């Protein structure tokens, strides 16, 4: 009886991890060459695994983990007896799987074009317009672009997909997709939680909003911004307003006081991995194997192929075979791109002993920090320095602002994608009301505001990957904060002293070893425990991203204060 749920989890996971690696390579080739043949192939493994989860799963449904005494053995037979969309009917799986396939092509490859000129794709070319143009009516070009072509594309799939995810939860025993996702954090009070983080994060947010605004208004003109309201949504440098580091030039506070530099010194996207790989095996952790070298997809195909660009890092169950799929443009930005993705090989090595129902991060949020971290030491003056990409108070706080606008404006964008999510899965938003309900938490959490009035058919949320590619978001924001944390404790265990921001961890074995200690638990404990092996404490909190800006929160309020600012918006 213990015995058989033990004989269950061994047949469980050598055939999963065959399965599981087929459905991987046909995902890949998929992602990594769109075409009817690799489409095809595609769903057909979806009909393979959905057939092993079944089976799996039905046979898992049939123990009381109740009874259960190994807790390894329970919490992984917990887990297989959850199908996710296997649960479905087979006529609702074929639909579903049919939706998320147009869904994520429809959005890798939709262009925006100039008649009788160019068609630009988002990765590169809209990616480049909204980091670079200063053109009011050029960024307004792309930015609407976009939204007209991808997101009121993506709005014919969106109700069906949510039935059919919705259906699926609740054949889990969820009662809606938001119920699901949520629990993989298996923290009863997550939203309590997390609004708790999201208002201690405000000063430091509507201070820097009112800032931006100020420069936005000296640059667009006193027409087009109001010192007292929100700022139109194409301005931040970035097609999401997500993170506004590349208009930093618009609001450097120390003008007295890296493109060019990579580019000259003939930086590649493979020389940006390798300088990620370095770091890595500089803090003693693994380096990538040779295979990844050889079967990554780490820069744009010349060749033709239609391709996902938007990257991402693959596990293919077998403990040898990693990948990052990107299509990488050599800048500072791009490069903390690629230590993010990184991050999650580098999880993904160091859980690989783990039975596969536990090869997850501790919670996801802990899978997108591991990667980040390590960035924020690159992108230190110091360590950039060290690099030969760069040649007093006045640099700390140009630099923590460069900081700032890429990390505290992305804690309002990240809190809301989910909250919209939520309420949409749990029926509160009506497909009538997606567009406007978007809107409405892009003003309240952001302080956002969109160029052009929202028109019928529309649906803005379908120009954001993570939507039509069905990827929970609040993972990120949970990733912002724990960031900081994880560099706080690694920066003390590497014996740094003096302000937080100053702190670089290259070549410390003593930070990497906190990290390992963590990530080889994958996801077999609760999540607290790797939280207080990696800090001493066992709780998410916003004090280590308060403590790293701290310097900035006080400049920017005696800046805001010297120009009669009012902070935040109707
Ligand atoms: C409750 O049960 C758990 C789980 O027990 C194991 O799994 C079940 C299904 C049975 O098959 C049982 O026989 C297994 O032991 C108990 O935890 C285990 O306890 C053992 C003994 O302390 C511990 O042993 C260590 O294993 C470490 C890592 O091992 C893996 O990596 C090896 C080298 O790479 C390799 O030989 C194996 O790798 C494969 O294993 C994965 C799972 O099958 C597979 O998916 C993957 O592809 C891997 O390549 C090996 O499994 C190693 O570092 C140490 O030297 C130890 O020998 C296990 O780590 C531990 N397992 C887990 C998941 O915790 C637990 O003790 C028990 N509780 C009680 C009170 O009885
Ligand atoms: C680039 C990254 N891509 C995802 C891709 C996630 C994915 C999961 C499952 C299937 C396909 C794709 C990731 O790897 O988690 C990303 O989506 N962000 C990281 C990041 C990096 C820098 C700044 C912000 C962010 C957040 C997020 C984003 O850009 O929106
Ligand atoms: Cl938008
Ligand atoms: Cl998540
Ligand atoms: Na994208
Ligand atoms: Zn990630």
């Amino acid at each position: 009886d213990e015995a058989e749920a033990s004989k269950f989890v061994e047949e469980y996971d050598r055939t999963s991890q065959v399965v599981w690696n087929e459905y991987a390579g046909a995902n890949w080739n998929y992602n990594t060459n769109i075409t009817t043949e690799t489409s095809k192939i595609l769903l057909q493994k979806n009909m393979q695994i959905a057939q092993h989860t079944l089976k799996y799963g039905t046979q898992a449904r049939k123990f009381d983990v109740n009874q259960l005494q190994n807790t390894t053995i329970k919490r992984i037979i917990k887990k297989v007896q959850d199908l996710e969309r296997a649960a479905l009917p087979a006529q609702e799986l074929e639909e579903y799987n049919k939706i998320l396939l147009d869904m994520e092509t429809t959005y890798s490859v939709a262009t925006v074009c100039h008649p009788q000129g160019s068609c630009l794709q988002l990765e590169p070319d809209l990616t480049n317009v909204m980091a670079t143009s200063r053109k009011y009516e050029d960024l307004l070009w792309a930015w609407e672009g976009w939204r007209d072509k991808a997101g009121r594309a993506i709005l014919q799939f969106y109700p069906k997909y949510v039935e059919l995810i919705n259906q699926a939860a609740r054949l889990n025993g969820y009662v809606d997709a938001g119920d699901s996702w949520r629990s993989m954090y298996e923290t009863p009070s997550l939203e309590q939680d997390l609004e708790r983080l999201f208002q201690e994060l405000q000063p430091l947010y509507l201070n820097l909003h009112a800032y931006v605004r100020r420069a936005l208004h000296r640059h667009y003109g006193a027409q087009h911004i109001n010192l007292e309201g929100p700022i139109p949504a194409h301005l931040l440098g970035n097609m999401w307003a997500q993170t506004w580091s590349n208009i930093y030039d618009l609001v450097v506070p120390f003008p007295s006081a890296t493109t060019e530099a990579m580019l000259k010194q003939g930086w590649t996207p493979r020389r940006m991995f390798k300088e990620a790989d370095d770091f890595f095996t500089s803090l003693g952790l693994l380096p990538v194997p040779p295979e990844f070298w050889q079967k990554s997809m780490l820069e744009k195909p010349t060749d033709g192929r239609e391709v996902v660009c938007h990257a991402s890092a693959w596990d293919f169950y077998n403990g040898k075979d990693f990948r990052i799929k990107q299509c990488t443009t050599v800048n500072l930005e791009d490069l903390v791109v690629a230590h993010h993705e990184m991050g999650h090989i580098q999880y993904f090595m160091q859980y690989k002993d783990l039975p596969v129902a536990l090869r997850e991060g501790a919670n996801p949020g802990f899978h997108e920090a591991i990667g980040d971290v390590l960035a924020l030491s690159v992108s230190t003056p110091k360590h950039l320095h060290s690099l030969n990409l760069l040649s007093s108070d006045e640099h700390d706080i140009n630099f923590l602002m460069k900081m700032a606008l890429d990390k505290i404006a992305f804690i309002p964008f990240s809190y809301l994608v989910d909250q919209w999510r939520w309420r949409v899965f749990d029926g509160s938003i009506t497909k009538e009301n997606y567009n406007q309900e978007w809107w409405s938490l892009r003003l309240k959490y952001q302080g956002l505001c969109p160029p052009v009035p929202r028109t019928q058919g529309d649906f803005d949320p379908g120009a954001k990957f993570h939507i039509p590619s069905s990827v929970p978001y609040i993972r990120y924001f949970v990733s912002f904060i724990i960031q900081f944390q994880f560099h706080e404790a690694l920066c003390q265990a590497a014996g740094h002293t003096g302000p937080l921001h100053k702190c670089d961890i290259y070549q410390s074995k003593e930070a990497g070893q906190r990290l390992a200690t963590a990530m080889k638990l994958g996801f077999s404990r609760p999540w607290p425990e790797a939280m207080q092996l990696i800090t001493g404490q066992p709780q998410m909190s916003a004090s280590a991203m308060l403590s790293y800006f701290k310097p900035l929160l006080d400049w920017l309020r005696t800046e805001n204060e010297l120009h009669g600012e009012k902070l935040g918006w109707p």
